[PDB]
């Protein structure tokens, strides 16, 4: 499924998303946008060989089973293809976990290089929340 910018937003605020460990609804939304295009089906492999799931691209050298990542944990107790539903409430969940593990949002590199210190609330802006 291919999110609609306001569409995601209400969907990530519904899932408590909005202003959890401090950040923004803004911040949620700018992530998603740069790290997937707002689609729950991306994929992208890296270079030591585990791969970036879903709307957050979650990683499965930590967070989710994916068969094919040895060596690797799996934090959130999921197989990684639950990550591309177009139900995103197992994405939210597990980036919950991730969020709160000390680091914040840094952990998603599009938002440390793309959304950090920008006025992310223009990406909400508009929308009936
Ligand atoms: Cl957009
Ligand atoms: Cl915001
Ligand atoms: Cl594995
Ligand atoms: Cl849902
Ligand atoms: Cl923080
Ligand atoms: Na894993």
């Amino acid at each position: 499924k291919v999110f609609g910018r306001c569409e995601l937003a209400a969907a990530m605020k519904r899932h408590g998303l909005d202003n959890y460990r401090g950040y923004s609804l803004g911040n949620w939304v700018c992530a998603a946008k740069f790290e997937s295009n707002f689609n729950t089906q991306a994929t992208n492999r890296n270079t030591d060989g585990s791969t970036d799931y879903g709307i957050l691209q979650i990683n499965s050298r930590w967070w989710c089973n994916d068969g094919r990542t040895p060596g690797s944990r799996n934090l959130c107790n999921i197989p990684c293809s639950a990550l591309l539903s177009s139900d995103i409430t197992a994405s939210v969940n597990c980036a919950k976990k991730i969020v709160s593990d000390g680091n914040g949002m840094n952990a998603w590199v599009a938002w440390r290089n793309r959304c950090k210190g920008t006025d992310v609330q223009a990406w909400i802006r508009g929308c009936r929340l």
